């Protein structure tokens, strides 16, 4: 007999009703193949969470372009947009592609993301990379900060929790990238500074976590995806996305952490 997905799903329904919006979850146990799924194929805005996949796309390019990560990008003052706390420090020198990638992943630096998008051929270039690994759901259409608008019913700049989780697994644990690039992606995710109150909050402190967050700032729209390495066990890959119908509906980190906990506890 197969899983009773109604019983798996029930607690997510209760959680999203108090939240006043929709919660989307996909979790994959790479040990057993067990999954947890709730609204996992619905679209949610990516917000800043696209930046993890952007760094993966840069790493893929570096396999064809030797030394790409070492390349200085010497940007002007009009690169600087709000929530660019790392790139704003280095206007007088520029930053390397590697530094920009780390900043985009770990501080969610907006200018760094825009500069890296320009290097990859814009939002279309990132989307094309995702298509190359079999992700047909992901789409990035716009740049920072317009991509954060999160308008209900807008398909631009969205993916699904399932697609995010599947692509994350391919890139961090599968061999979609060469081993050095794969480990670099993992290390950038592990050094994230913005995720302590989201999936990380549901995970025992002695287990390694790599994640990337997103917070659109409107429409109760925020998210996190992660790889979790339980000690002596196969890793877990998961994504938690939220949205809500009114522009002034609050996002909630606690709701993301709670959904992450329900997903993690429900596996296998
Ligand atoms: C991305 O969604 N961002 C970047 C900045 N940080 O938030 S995050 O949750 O760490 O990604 C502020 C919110 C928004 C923008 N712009």
């Amino acid at each position: 007999a197969t899983a009773l997905t109604n019983l798996v799903a029930e607690p997510f329904a209760k959680l999203e009703q108090d939240f006043g919006g929709s919660i989307g979850v996909y979790a994959m146990d790479t040990g057993s193949g067990a999954t947890v799924s709730y609204r996992a194929e619905e679209r949610f805005p990516l917000c800043s969470s696209f930046k993890g996949f952007l760094a993966a796309a840069v790493l893929a390019r570096s396999q064809q372009q030797a030394g790409l990560l070492d390349t200085p990008i010497r940007y002007g003052k009009n690169a600087l947009v709000p929530w660019s706390p790392i790139s704003e420090k280095y206007l007088t020198t520029g930053m390397t592609v590697a530094e920009l990638s780390a900043a985009a992943v770990q501080y969610s630096d907006n200018a760094a993301a825009n500069l890296l998008l320009k290097e990859l051929g814009g939002p279309a270039g990132l989307t094309a990379f995702m298509r190359s690994i079999g992700d047909t759901t992901f789409r990035l259409d716009r740049w920072e900060l317009e991509l954060n608008s999160a308008i209900p019913g807008d398909a631009r700049d969205t993916s699904s929790p399932r697609a995010v989780t599947e692509s994350l697994q391919k890139l961090t644990l599968g061999s979609a990238l060469a081993a050095p690039q794969r480990q670099q992606f993992v290390d950038w995710l592990k050094g994230n500074t913005t995720g302590n109150h989201r999936i990380r909050a549901a995970v025992p402190a002695d287990w390694a976590v790599g994640d990337k967050t997103g917070t659109c700032g409107v429409y109760g729209t925020a998210n996190d995806y992660a790889v979790v390495w339980p000690t002596g066990r196969a890793p877990i890959v998961l994504a938690v996305y939220t949205r809500a119908p009114n522009k002034d509906d609050k996002h909630s980190e606690a709701v993301i952490a709670a959904a992450a906990r329900l997903a993690l506890e429900g596996l296998g």
